[PDB]
């Protein structure tokens, strides 16, 4: 009985750059989303936002649901990737707490859509999104009826 693979996203912005999570991919380094899986007993925006302080030490809740894409991806691993935007009045300080991320870097949009050393192809197709202006409530993907405390 299938399951997906479910992760998270968030698109950050500030003083017009995105933020980016430098990760060594056998090898390489690439850029990605601050983004990772859900895990149990979690809503979709606690996960954005736990991969977010995870992956960069940021400490902010995802403002609005971008969309979600359905890919494949090469190794055939199917996701349902969930897109989200936080915008902040100035660049902030960052910390990844993870072993897994190598670093931060804050980057323009030209910059991201121009790469080689993407994770994959949806970190460039997300500020697509992102620029198209694209955004709608949380409450789209939100959680019903909930046994835990938010
Ligand atoms: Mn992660
Ligand atoms: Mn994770």
């Amino acid at each position: 009985m299938f399951k997906p693979h479910v992760t998270v996203a968030c698109v950050v912005h500030a003083e017009g750059k995105f933020l980016v999570v430098e990760e060594t991919i056998n090898g390489k380094a690439l850029w990605n989303q601050p983004a990772g899986h859900l895990e149990a007993d979690e809503t979709l925006v606690e996960a954005a936002a736990r991969e977010l302080w995870e992956e960069t030490g940021i400490s902010a809740q995802p403002q609005h649901f971008i969309r979600m894409h359905q890919w494949i991806a090469p190794d055939k691993t199917p996701f349902l990737r969930f897109l989200f935007a936080i915008e902040l009045e100035q660049i902030c300080p960052t910390q990844p707490h993870d072993s897994d991320i190598d670093c931060c870097r804050w980057v323009s949009a030209e910059e991201i859509l121009q790469a080689s050393n993407l994770r994959s192809p949806l970190v460039a197709e997300s500020i697509r999104c992102y620029q198209s202006g694209q955004r709608y409530p949380l409450e789209m993907i939100g959680d019903f009826n909930w046994p835990f405390t938010k």
